[PDB]
RNA sequence: GAUGAGACGCGUUUUAGAGCUAGAAAUAGCAAGUUAAAAUAAGGCUAGUCCGUUAUCAACUUGAAAAAGUGU
């Protein structure tokens, strides 16, 4: 009667299976709706949903913001036009109208063809006089002559539209703008980050060197030449090299495995810096920020060589002229044959390309460099083709550096000069400047009025907000409050409680204590290294951490242990080299206020937390400044400004109430209190939280479905997978007659080796690598890798191994397969005979460790083995395996650490368990189990239920099934261990209590909980223990596993050829088209950029994106007779067209050219709609004009296992006795290849229909029949890409590359059967489209 | 580990920047070029200095919609 659901949640699929008490997969009959002759199908309740990955809302956000900016910029220019209106109407009635219509061709143009003046003569004159806008800007700033009001507008507009950046806050002065001051600022931050090996900025004239009109690398060399202790490739060297615009690599500066090459002038820089900071710490932020600021200062110095900008651009125009004329002259002089290509052909990256073709400065310089090197009359030109000042346009990328204060300046100059000639410029000068100056603050957000899902702000008036009445119309206070209310992230650990800023004092204390409390100190006077205890820790903090930003091991041992704990010789085992933790904000704000009194007062702590909070949330000057209102008196008004200048960015992961708020029920000590001072054995935040002895865990445990999902901490993709999972379960509940299941099992699916082995072999006699060379091509073959991690010696006996005889040697497990399944290197060794470990069922013998420990420690120093491996190798020296270690093994094997999974299990529980008893207690009908993937995967490998993902999509379903099997079998065999994997408030039962101290009620002595599936249990000795044929639970009498029948049942389920694979059908969403604006062309294919703008004249977009195709049955006109021919067509509705179509489809279709449309036969066909054709061949709809493979090749499980085994000829299992037999199983079945290729062939000939590629791959197969079995196998695993579901893709078989075979015709589906599938695929609705037509 | 607010600078597309000599023209010889306006998802009603590329979506039935139903 009862049943269970097994699930395998993924980002691209959801596996699901239904099982019964005998571990069988039911088969049922389902109705088939539609209009075919089929009315029922028999289907197995096993299957998998497939779906495209969910996307992150970023690109959508970037677009949103960019849109906002364009509207607001246009609004600016519209303000400026609003001011100049009347007087311009007095001067030129149709100036602005000429401006709007600047775009239109002369034909569509209502007014005179020339925008500025309205006459050919005045226009040509104007352009001849001022070849650029900058000339005119300079003339308008420097001359006292009255000028045409139109040129006033044009200048002011060209300065208000493009109003420069706003990075520098307040007015411009040398302290924030000049190369030198920012250089000493940079070195100040660097020195602050080190203080040891510092840099002096005293004798360095950086202002002259960095701003010199010489190349970047030259300025680099010149600067590092002034620094003797530093090299060009140094950290500082790469910082300046970064600031000049070069591309330094920080791989060498910080010993990373991967290279990290930064370049400020790239769009991807922000993220690359993010990765760099991820790998080296958040201590280096201000440094790189300073480096950037310096870069902008340098660039601004390169462009500003009154109106300095306009002037320099003018000089640039002139230089461009001189160098161009000289260039052309020289070219005609030396190569007249190539002049026509360089100055006329736009298709080439020449000047004709640089100006008309669309090439960039870089492409241009790349093009003409070899020519200039071939002409040899061009040395100064080549000199110019560097340093970024040759043939330059006035508008390029460097222009980002120009602050808004420059433009405000020149704008103000022009405004002052013509101030007297026009009273309205005088009266409205501050208005204009405000238009240029005003910038909406972060905390304000979109100036909405209730119709924005993003905005929050509040208005003081009912007026349209302008840059002039902004200040007293926006409720800055309420808006800031709401801004706070929104931006506060809550702690996942503690909801309803916001998280501390990443730079809060409490947070820094927290991380310091957390990293410090795990330090163990050892001295000769003491027996063994233990922790520091409270007095010592607080002492180290008080003396060291609040006097120094960076703490050195030398500073720890010599400036504490030597001067307090008397210890002369100490050894620290807790931390390496230095402390990662720090008290940065403490020391920075200390340097700010210079008042240790308020700092350590502990009463002022709250006030400080509020101060740093405000400094983190906001960045606007005024809102920052309002944060002095409560704290103006408490501090001297002098220091206060320096406090306002300090800004902190970033957020923590933990709240206040979690760190120092919530406290244990019993002990009454909070997390921080219980962390600061423990007894001899210290507790970490990793072990305080999930501990069952304390209140914390139970405290952590204590809305709509959408909210439940969105609150989760996971990618939008996995949230998609999770919603699909919930839906699948709901439908499966519907299929089983609305009966909820017993159980729902959930599963959620390198040079480092070479580095460690070369470093490690370097720490010792490195003769092994010099005598036996090896590259990472030999990679990580286990036995070789271990042969090198062990210096070519036996880990158990003192003897020098041989490379040529590795196949005789076997790998052994430190903690045997009987206790814990661990196949990593951290639990594997290499020896001539596994018998050399000893004769114990436990860890290797005492005889061995006592005779080999020295060697092991030798390996430990060389970091060849980790602490864990050394500990587990020398465990007989402490007895062996204990009860704590076994309880540990259980908790390791059984607990899923991932929090997303616990929250998904919580969701399904909250959905399935809805009934309450006579008390007020949760009636728990359905048990939601959580599985680790290692369980089912190892279960596969143990009993040869092998997985080969490349064959078909069944493995998802098989995985959900096996998840149900192992999950429920575990809940039946070990019910006491429920609270460790089943979701809910159960009893803990203290795992330690469930394990036997020695053999012969207890659950197990051998802690591999997955032992009871086996008939035999092989021990370290080779001693083969035996187990019942039928496993049953003691205290219940229930039978859990029949090692005879149930494996046959599983093997049966996995081999069922009918699995419900369903691909979620999806309306396409996104951009209307490709984003490139194409030149005007005589085609009716281009899309209008604006309603009226005919693309044949103005250009437009290409390649629109189709939302979904639609089936239309109607008639069209054919011939000169315009006779109605009835047709049935597949029409794609594009994303742009969609709103209009769905609003009223019949008029859309009639306007499209269709007459007498069958409204009831308009069938919506989303992407991946399924069509079945002849012989059971299927196709999915990819667009309105291409199809995808729709069938699944169900390869018999024997072939699958054969392919797994043969492809893994180098099988690293657990035994070498069975492995050889596996290899013999491969060699014995060589006909299997031929059979497999026969299956692939039959399937191919029937459903994929690619005759060419099949013939090619068949010939290429039969030709290589004499090739080894392993090769043929893995190549066939490739060959499966011919038959795979989805889009055709190219694949390689041996050397022969088989190109993809697309299905470009879409018509065949018009007379096929549309199959509407539910999410399980169990419910179908089949529509015969050949029955539909024009009567 | 997702989600959000502010701003810049490129790019691109049309248009304005009279091309000149011969030759009747076709077409060849040459002169040049660096700038600007405008748009920057078509657009939307809720008309905001707002919103418009995420999430969500088999079929059928009932609903304006949220969403309920339908198949041993």
């Amino acid at each position: 009667k009862k049943y269970s659901i097994g699930l395998a949640i993924g980002t691209n699929s959801v596996g699901w299976a239904v099982i019964t008490d005998d571990y069988k997969v039911p088969s049922k009959k389902f109705k088939v709706l539609g209009n075919t002759d089929r009315h029922s199908i028999k289907k197995n309740l096993i299957g998998a949903l497939l779906f495209d990955s969910g996307e992150t809302a970023e690109a959508t956000r970037l677009k949103r913001t960019a849109r906002r900016r364009y509207t607001r910029r246009k609004n600016r220019i519209c303000y400026l036009q609003e001011i100049f209106s009347n007087e311009m109407a007095k001067v030129d009635d149709s100036f602005f109208h000429r401006l709007e219509e600047s775009f239109l061709v002369e034909e569509d143009k209502k007014h005179e063809r020339h925008p500025i003046f309205g006459n050919i003569v005045d226009e040509v004159a104007y352009h001849e006089k001022y070849p650029t806008i900058y000339h005119l800007r300079k003339k308008l700033v420097d001359s006292t002559d009255k000028a045409d009001l139109r040129l006033i507008y044009l200048a002011l507009a060209h300065m208000i539209k493009f109003r420069g950046h706003f990075l520098i806050e307040g007015d411009l002065n040398p302290d924030n703008s000049d190369v030198d001051k920012l250089f000493i600022q940079l070195v100040q931050t660097y020195n602050q980050l080190f203080e040891e090996n510092p840099i002096n900025a005293s004798g360095v004239d950086a202002k002259a060197i960095l701003s010199a009109r010489l190349s970047k690398s030259r300025r680099l060399e010149n600067l590092i030449a002034q620094l003797p202790g530093e090299k060009k490739n140094g950290l500082f060297g790469n910082l300046i090299a970064l600031s000049l615009g070069l591309t330094p690599n920080f791989k060498s500066n910080f010993d990373l495995a991967e290279d990290a090459k930064l370049q400020l002038s790239k769009d991807t820089y922000d993220d690359d810096l993010d990765n760099l900071l991820a790998q080296i710490g958040d201590q280096y932020a201000d440094l790189f920020l300073a480096a950037k600021n310096l870069s902008d200062a340098i660039l601004l110095s390169d462009i500003l060589r009154k109106a300095p900008l306009s002037a320099s651009m003018i000089k640039r125009y002139d230089e461009h002229h001189q160098d161009l004329t000289l260039l052309k002259a020289l070219v005609r002089q030396q190569l007249p044959e190539k002049y026509k290509e360089i100055f006329f052909d736009q298709s080439k990256n020449g000047y004709a390309g640089y100006i008309d073709g669309g090439a960039s400065q870089e492409e241009f310089y790349k093009f003409i460099k070899p020519i200039l090197e071939k002409m040899d009359g061009t040395e100064e030109l080549l000199v110019k083709l560097n340093r970024e000042d040759l043939l330059r346009k006035q508008r390029t990328f460097d222009n980002g550096s120009i602050p808004h204060q420059i433009h405000l300046g020149e704008l103000h100059a022009i405004l002052r000069r013509q101030e007297d000639f026009y009273p309205f410029l005088k009266d409205n000068r501050e208005k204009i400047e405000k238009i240029l100056t005003f910038r909406i603050p972060y905390y304000v957000g979109p100036l909405a009025r209730g119709n924005s899902r993003f905005a929050w702000m509040t208005r003081k008036s009912e007026e349209t907000i302008t840059p002039w009445n902004f200040e007293e119309v926006v409720d800055k206070g309420a808006s800031a409050q709401s801004f706070i209310e929104r931006m506060t992230n809550f702690d996942k650990n503690l909801p309803n409680e916001k998280v501390l800023p990443k730079h809060s004092l409490l947070y820094e204390y927290f991380t310091v204590y957390n990293e410090l409390t795990k330090v163990k100190y050892v001295t000769e006077g003491m027996r063994k290294p233990a922790f520091l205890s409270g007095e010592q820790k607080k002492a180290i903090v008080d003396l060291l951490f609040k006097t120094n930003r960076k703490v050195t091991v030398k500073q720890l041992k010599e400036d504490y242990f030597k001067k307090i704990e008397c210890f002369d010789s100490v050894e620290i085992s807790g931390v390496e080299d230095r402390f990662n933790a720090s008290l940065g904000t403490y020391h920075d704000l200390l340097k700010i206020i210079k008042d240790k009194d308020f700092l350590d007062n502990e009463e002022n702590e709250d006030i400080l937390e509020d101060i740093v909070l405000t400094l983190t949330l906001f960045e606007d000057r005024e809102m920052i400044e309002e944060r002095l209102k409560t704290y103006a008196h408490l501090f001297d008004d002098k220091v206060m400004k320096q406090l306002k200048r300090r800004r902190y960015t970033g957020w923590g992961r933990l709240s206040r109430k979690l760190i120092n708020g919530i406290r244990d029920k019993q002990s009454g000590k909070t997390i921080l209190d219980f962390l600061k001072s423990d007894g001899f054995a210290n507790r970490n935040f990793m072990q305080l939280i999930h501990d069952d002895s304390l209140t914390f865990k139970e405290d952590i445990q204590k809305d709509s479905l959408h909210e439940h999902i969105a609150n989760l901490a996971g990618s939008p993709a996995i949230k998609k997978g999770i919603l699909q999972t919930v839906k699948v379960v709901d439908e499966l509940v519907k299929v089983m007659g609305r009966h909820k299941p017993e159980n729902i099992v959930i599963e959620m699916a390198s040079r480092e080796r070479m580095k460690r082995i070369e470093e490690g072999i370097k720490e010792l006699g490195s003769q092994i690598l010099k005598e036996h060379p090896v590259e990472n091509t030999q990679l990580q073959n286990e036995k070789l890798y271990l042969y090198y991690l062990q210096n070519g010696r036996d880990m158990y006996v003192d003897q020098e191994l041989d490379i040529n005889r590795l196949s005789d040697y076997d790998v052994d497990a430190i903690v045997p397969q009987s206790f814990l399944k661990d196949d990593s290197i951290d639990n594997k060794v290499l020896t001539r005979s596994d018998k050399n470990r000893g004769k114990s069922d436990n860890v290797p013998s005492e005889e061995v460790v006592k005779k080999m420990k020295n060697y092991w420690r030798q390996l430990l120093n060389a970091k060849l083995i980790t602490q864990r491996k050394f500990d587990n190798l020398t465990k007989a020296e402490r007895g062996g395996l204990s009860e704590l270690d076994k309880a540990g093994f259980i908790k390791r094997q059984l607990v899923e650490t991932r929090q997303i999974t616990k929250h998904v299990a919580q969701i399904l529980d909250s959905r399935m368990n809805t009934k309450y008893d006579e008390n007020d207690k949760l009636i728990r009908e359905v048990k939601v189990i959580t599985l680790k993937s290692k369980l089912v995967s190892d279960f596969r490998k143990d009993f040869q239920f092998y997985k080969v993902r490349e064959i078909n999509n069944y493995h998802h379903a098989h995985d959900a099934y096996l998840n149900a099997v192992v999950g429920t079998a575990l809940i039946k065999k070990y019910p006491k261990l429920e609270s460790e994997f089943v979701y809910g408030d159960y009893k803990v039962y203290d795992v330690r209590k469930m394990i036997a101290k020695s053999e012969q009620a207890k659950y197990f002595f051998y802690s591999n909980i997955m032992n009871f599936f086996k008939t035999e249990i092989t021990l370290a000795n080779g001693e083969i223990r035996k187990r019942p044929l039928i496993e049953t639970n003691g205290e219940t009498g229930e039978i859990v596993w029949d090692k005879g029948r149930d494996f046959a049942t599983v093997r049966k389920v996995l081999s069922m050829p009918q699995v419900n694979i369903v691909k979620k059908t999806e309306v396409q969403t996104g951009g209307f088209s490709k984003e490139s604006i194409l030149p005007k062309r005589n085609s009716d294919k281009l899309i209008a950029r604006k309603k009226d703008w005919d693309p044949k004249k103005y250009g437009g977009f290409d390649s629109p994106t189709v939302a979904y195709s639609v089936l239309v049955v109607a008639k069209v006109e054919k011939g000169k007779s315009k006779k109605l021919k009835s047709v049935k067509e597949l029409l794609g509705i594009t994303i742009m067209e969609r709103s209009s179509f769905e609003k009223n489809p019949i008029d859309f279709l009639e306007a499209k050219g269709y007459k007498e449309v069958k409204k009831d036969l308009i069938i919506k066909l989303p992407k991946y709609s399924l069509f079945e054709l002849e012989n059971g061949r299927k196709r999915m709809l990819a667009s309105a004009g291409e199809l995808q493979k729709g069938n699944e090749l169900a390869l018999p499980s024997k072939y699958v296992n054969f392919l797994y085994l043969a492809s893994h000829y180098e099988k690293l299992k657990g035994s070498p006795e069975d492995n050889e037999q596996k290899q013999l199983f491969v060699e014995q079945h060589k006909h299997y290849l031929d059979e497999i290729i026969e299956q692939i062939s039959e399937f191919s000939k029937r459903v994929i229909l690619a005759d060419a590629n099949l013939d090619k791959v068949l010939s290429a197969y039969n030709k290589h029949r004499d090739k080894p079995i392993r090769e043929q196998a893995e190549n066939i695993i490739h060959l499966f890409t011919l038959t795979n579901l989805g889009a055709p893709a190219a694949f390689k078989y041996f050397d022969t590359t088989i190109d993809r075979k697309r299905y470009t015709s879409t018509k065949e589906v018009l007379d096929a059967t549309l199959i509407h599938q539910s999410i399980t695929g169990l419910y179908e609705t089949r529509i015969d489209l050949s029955q539909l037509g024009g009567d």
